[PDB]
């Protein structure tokens, strides 16, 4: 096929103001353009990013690097070897056998992802389909599926400067009509969350996170629990939004056990036992509507994630536990750990490897969360993938900040599509397969 | 030139409010644009409509403006069969069907919607991009890439600290090109969070609406100290300079201003209007400023016009003259001002705002195009300073994607200009002089 007419990489500015790359891809239907999430340029089990490391420009962040690699090398070499644009899977199989490395550090897991998702954007448009559709087909899925949106609107953990060690808690309108009802929840739950921070904690306390959130100036857990109560209940929601949080364990543990109080300066003495921690989640469980909790322990304390699954029946769900990577997520599989992944596409860096991934967790019986990451670009990409897995449930942030809008947005616009079709998934969110 | 379908949506917002989208149909293809938020009460500017529904999106729905659109002002139009090049009798079309001057019977925010999209539709039934059809429309043979202005400190009226004055800019009009401009402009960013977070605290660096921090700090000389901290670190000093927006008629109190609004109420720390204009002059003789928007209340004329003829500097309309022709009008004769600040829903079509810029450039002054506190994907006002070729735009810190979207906008139309692109640099103020 000789589809792909033109391959073009630039770097551009992701929320944060750190540079990510866009890729546009030409056909004779037009101009396909992608951005990719901010990822990791270190670590053992996730796809490498790749940054130049220049420290005097944009603070070693710059990706002049990924983006040379498709303008001079993959790029060429994909439009040579002139393959069918709706064939994803040639695609993608092409480019990971040219790099040739388990964790794309020849040319980029940024630079392979940037290219991957241009490529099922013209794809979609061959096929004159939308790219949910596409999506749903590359799956094998005969139907589409509105997931409910999972609004991170407390934070804590690493990377707020309050002291509230947990890190995501989350607000799910299970109990909407439709998508666009879900919004209007999300929107008004937000809004009255506000203001109750303005009374209670100052008029200086309402400024917002890299994820559109709040970070109030509070410890206890149970505090922001009791926030996201009081802002539902003044909304007037309380029979049809839930609560799931992010603990991100691993950021606190240490010497064995873990810390709740870890941005206060060290002390042991305070540090609790895992089966401590997981007594404090059974006390979430009963006095909150608390429906999924992800990563409750540190990724290598195996038998404390699976001892404490066995005696719950939320959601759980493992980000760094999995990291999209196959072995972490097989190992999870057979010891029992968990019961959803998170989906981050920009850790494993392929639409393939990421749609394989969805659907061997699926075929293993557990739920699936597609993610954005903390550097977000418009791309609205995400959106259109959680629909075509028809996996029920997505985190992107906060209403607010245009990064996560964008996602939001596009949805309303896919259940716009789709009319008197449309089926939003609700309270089936863990499964909307499930009778 | 025609036009097949016209549909509009409720979408949200970068605060997390309703607003107006459209989607304009042509043998081209897809035209999409959507509006950022602005004032549904006011005397001098378009009126935007809200629903008023207490209830919903407490009470700041869109559903009346949209469906404006769809069932009466969209088929109108296209009943119409006007060329979608024609900007200026579609908006004319539109601004005499709704028959109001303040475009109250449809909204502004119905009527600035459908203007859009055939800006967009209408570049690509000419063949030419859409900052050349709006050059074309303005009369400009060249294209200019402006200097942006990041709003990186935030004080007044709707942040915390004591901090008086509203925006604290910097602007690197010494970059070699729009792209070495965001570098600039992200590198210092950076530097200044960090710069914050030492002397203020690890949560002090959360953000507002628009990107930037808001330090809890009441003196205007260590807002200013701060970002001379920042460039001096970032390795700047020589090529970043500052803007700063007061929006003085927020402190106004009974004929002088209160630089600690904020705290409990003294009128004995209310300062004359005077000893405020020398103030500014320090600022001016001890820092890089060289714009000061809303110096005075929006009533204040006396002092804006003796104020303006003793300085150098850019002084900038917002409050003062809302995009609006008969307060430009009066700024011009009185002398007020020499830069109009354009926010084009505030007027609320196209033709307008470029009519707007238009005489503002014809009486020697600047124009600095702005974004809204509530804005969105959309990228429009991009090619919009690239085509009045104003030489510099406002549209956020760079941080938050609302704001991204824009310089994103700005780097891609400078790369499609190739080696011919103008950056206006240290001619921002007037790219044509010299
Ligand atoms: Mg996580
Ligand atoms: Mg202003």
């Amino acid at each position: 096929s000789m589809a792909m007419q033109k391959i073009f990489a630039r770097e551009i500015l992701d929320s944060r103001g750190n540079p990510t790359v866009e890729v546009d891809l030409h056909t004779a239907k037009g101009r396909f353009r992608a951005a990719v999430p901010s990822g990791a340029s270190t670590g053992i089990y996730e796809a490498l990013e790749l940054r130049d490391g220049d420290k005097g420009r944009y603070l070693g962040k710059g990706v002049l690097k990924a983006v040379e690699n498709i303008n001079s090398t993959l790029g060429p070499a994909l439009l040579q070897k002139k393959l069918s644009v709706a064939d994803q899977e040639k695609v993608d199989k092409f480019m990971i056998e040219l790099d040739g490395t388990e964790n794309k550090s020849k040319f980029g897991a940024n630079a392979i992802l940037g290219v991957s998702l241009a490529v099922c954007k013209a794809g979609a448009a061959e096929k004159g389909v939308p790219l949910y559709r596409h999506i749903a087909d590359l799956a094998g899925n005969p139907d589409l599926i509105l997931p409910v949106p999972a609004f991170n609107v407390i934070n804590g953990g690493s990377h707020a400067g309050n002291k509230l060690a947990m890190q995501e808690f989350m607000i799910l309108p299970v109990g909407a009509s439709s998508f666009k009802e879900a919004m209007r929840i999300g929107a008004e739950v937000y809004h009255h969350l506000k203001g109750v921070i303005k009374a209670k904690y100052g008029k200086d306390a309402t400024n917002v996170g890299d994820e559109g959130g709040f970070a109030p100036n509070i410890l206890e857990n149970n505090e922001a629990l009791e926030l996201l109560k009081t802002a539902i209940q003044a909304a007037g929601y309380p029979d049809k939004v839930v609560i799931g949080m992010d603990v991100a364990a691993s950021e606190f543990y240490r010497n064995g056990k873990y810390d709740l109080d870890f941005k206060s300066p060290d002390d042991p003495a305070r540090h609790i036992t895992g089966e401590k921690l997981g007594e404090l989640y059974k006390s979430f469980i009963k006095n909150y509507p608390v429906v999924s909790i992800e990563d409750p322990f540190d990724q290598d304390d195996w038998a404390t994630w699976t001892s404490f699954l066995s005696g719950v029946n939320i959601q759980i769900v493992g980000d760094d536990l999995t990291v999209t990577n196959p072995k972490r997520i097989a190992q999870a599989v057979e010891k029992k750990a968990c019961n959803c992944l998170l989906l981050k596409v920009n850790q494993i860096g392929s639409v393939t490897e990421s749609i394989q991934a969805c659907k061997l967790a699926q075929s293993n019986g557990w739920g699936v969360m597609v993610s954005h990451r903390s550097g977000e670009t418009e791309d609205t990409f995400i959106a259109d993938l959680v629909v075509g897995l028809c996996t029920g449930q997505i985190k992107t942030g906060a209403p607010c900040r245009s990064e996560r809008l964008a996602k939001y947005n596009q949805l309303m616009r896919i259940e716009e599509a789709l009319g008197d079709k449309a089926i939003f998934a609700g309270r089936k969110f863990r499964n909307p397969k499930a009778k």
